[PDB]
């Protein structure tokens, strides 16, 4: 049927190589000729980078919960019919930096809103579309590493990321065929070999 690209997100804290990988697999991916289009979460558009400064930016005013999650999927939403599902309509990778697996994490593991809630709002702004695969990157929590000012969530306790970090691994096992775990903790060639085993198996979902 209709035209067919790959959806790619990736997961896990900046400091861990999610951004080397990402330019890894992007140049692997376009030496094949094959258009990759990277892009992350929230932002994307100018209008979901607007959207994205108000999320993370400090205020002596307290973002309600729901307030954060909605905004987080205005943007999510602004993004996906902007930039995600044009870009897979012309057969491209996406490489995206976070998406709503972030949102259970953070939003959900984080600031304890339920998983229904974000679920429910998951599949009113997504429809039935999820990404095909999904990059965890792990290991365990570091704070304070390498730190203008702390944005909203950069402010968060030791509590609130190793909360995030489990709920993403949590989701891995909830649904195992959409997701791998890399073990961000190993050498840095070491994780690009996983990446390079793993190129055939995108290409083939791919085509
Ligand atoms: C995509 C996404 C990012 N975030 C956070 C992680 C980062 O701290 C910041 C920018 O990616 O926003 C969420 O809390 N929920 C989300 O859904």
């Amino acid at each position: 049927n209709a035209m067919t690209g790959l959806f790619v997100t990736l997961e896990g804290p900046e400091g861990a190589g999610k951004s080397t990988n990402r330019d890894y697999l992007a140049e692997r991916l376009r030496e094949r000729g094959i258009e990759v289009q990277l892009t992350r979460e929230p932002g994307g558009t100018p209008l979901a980078e607007r959207i994205r400064e108000l999320l993370l930016a400090p205020s002596d005013e307290p973002m309600a919960a729901d307030t954060e999650l909605l905004l987080m999927f205005a943007a999510r939403a602004q993004h996906l019919a902007g930039v995600i599902r044009p870009a897979l309509a012309r057969g491209a990778v996406v490489l995206c930096d976070r998406f709503t697996d972030a949102t259970y994490a953070y939003q959900g593991g984080g600031r304890g809103l339920p998983e229904a809630r974000i679920a429910a709002l998951e599949s009113f702004v997504q429809g039935d579309l999820r990404p095909d695969l999904t990059l965890v990157f792990d290991l365990p929590v570091e704070i304070g590493l390498a730190r203008g000012r702390l944005d909203r969530f950069e402010q968060e306790d030791r509590r609130f990321f190793e909360a995030v970090r489990q709920t993403y691994l949590q989701r891995a096992a909830q649904a195992p065929e959409r997701y791998q775990v890399l073990d961000a903790g190993l050498p840095l060639a070491e994780v690009q070999a996983g990446l390079d085993r793993l190129l055939p198996n995108l290409l083939e979902r791919l085509n």
